[PDB]
């Protein structure tokens, strides 16, 4: 008929939104009457999979033996056989050794995603290519992973499709505060009441640019406002603690504070006015570059990687050099000087409908489904 079975099989590295794309993908072919399966190492990915009923089979990836390679290529092609998988889907960061075999073996298709830039040897791109990619398409989830799988693994173009990453334009919606659970979040972050509120949502690690916005905020020691730096602070706990030193010594303490993850981010969002991504070094797309502008907010990123992908810059945002203290704090100052205006609205205004129009969760959704056909086109 028209009704597909999409396995999908998820590694233990999940860097750059694997598994939040993952369950999206899963959701949405069970609305449409599709069957989703995803294999995973389990973790705490099953919870969420076991709330949205998604059939799940717990697996051990082990790509350092040969014999447990061949071995799970043996149980994932005995899954395929089982379910009548029409397309293997990996989001693996090296191929996968195991999945591709099952697919080589069986009626299955292969389709990998890459989330982020990784290498491979140069002895193994001609293969890969030439070989292993032959009749395949690949997607990349932003033009800046798109060009290194052209320029390093030397990948054919016409085997790249971009499915650029997409934001949940219902959860992220501006329409659903209310201004009791906004006060809320204003209570909960010690936020003050007249002075502007700059979000930077970022992991506090030490390439997400912490140390260059604590420096610029510093040159603007003059402007009242309130800085919250909200992420995990566990994985690089060293870390955390040089920034919180460096915010104390700066004596910055009452205008930026740092804080653990936050449960509800949609909040913290409508309470700032300017959201920050200053990482400098390379990120596949800036996720929150992308749900800063569907809350309407002022979105200042440094131009590297995918994350200004997302940024028509001085019209649904601002671009900065990474690793430029006056550069950011220049552009902060600017955002302070027009926000109330009737062009800071015109740019929030303009960033919702940008994001809308083309990185929607609901557009990624789809162009995944477009390339399933593709794939299984003429069967
Ligand atoms: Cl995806
Ligand atoms: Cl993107
Ligand atoms: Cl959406
Ligand atoms: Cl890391």
């Amino acid at each position: 008929y028209n009704k597909y079975t999409i396995l999908q099989v998820v590694p233990a590295l999940v860097s750059g939104g694997v598994e939040r794309g993952t369950i999206e993908v899963a959701k949405y072919l069970k609305i449409l009457g599709h069957t989703p399966i995803i294999i995973s190492v389990g973790g705490t990915l099953v919870k969420e999979l076991d709330k949205e009923d998604i059939l799940h089979i717990e697996m051990n990836s082990n790509s350092k033996n040969p014999f447990v390679i061949l071995n799970n290529a043996k149980l994932i092609a005995e899954i395929i056989k089982k379910y009548n998988v029409d397309i293997v889907h990996t989001r693996s960061r090296a191929p996968a050794w195991s999945s591709y075999l099952a697919t080589k073996w069986t009626n299955a298709k292969f389709l990998t995603t890459f989330h982020g830039v990784y290498n491979i040897p140069n002895s193994f791109k001609k293969y890969y290519n030439s070989i292993m990619l032959k009749g395949k398409k690949v997607v990349a989830v932003s033009n800046f992973v798109k060009q290194h799988l052209l320029e390093n693994y030397k990948i054919d173009e016409d085997k790249i499709v971009v499915i650029e990453r997409g934001v949940n334009c219902d959860y992220f919606d501006p329409a659903n505060l209310t201004p009791e659970k906004l006060e809320k979040c204003c209570e909960k972050y010690d936020v003050p009441s007249n002075v502007p509120i700059i979000l930077m949502p970022s992991r506090m690690t030490s390439w997400k640019g912490h140390l260059v916005l604590v420096e610029a905020l510093s040159k603007l020691k003059h402007r009242d406002f309130y800085c919250l730096m909200v992420g995990d602070i566990s994985r690089h706990p060293n870390f955390t603690n040089r920034v919180k030193e460096l915010i104390a010594n700066l004596k910055l303490q009452n205008k930026i504070q740092i804080f653990g993850n936050d449960s509800d981010i949609i909040n913290l969002y409508g309470i700032s006015d300017i959201i920050i991504s200053a990482s400098i070094e390379p990120e596949a797309f800036g996720r929150t570059i992308i749900e800063g502008q569907a809350m309407k907010k002022l979105v200042i990123a440094t131009n590297i990687g995918g994350a200004v992908e997302t940024i028509n810059n001085n019209i649904t945002g601002f671009h900065v050099e990474p690793n430029n203290a006056e550069a950011l704090a220049q552009k902060i100052d600017y955002c302070f000087s027009i926000l109330g205006t009737d062009l800071a609205k015109k740019i929030q205004e303009a960033a919702r409908h940008t994001v809308i129009n083309n990185f929607s969760l609901n557009l990624m959704l789809r162009k995944n489904l477009e390339i399933y056909k593709e794939i299984l086109k003429n069967s």
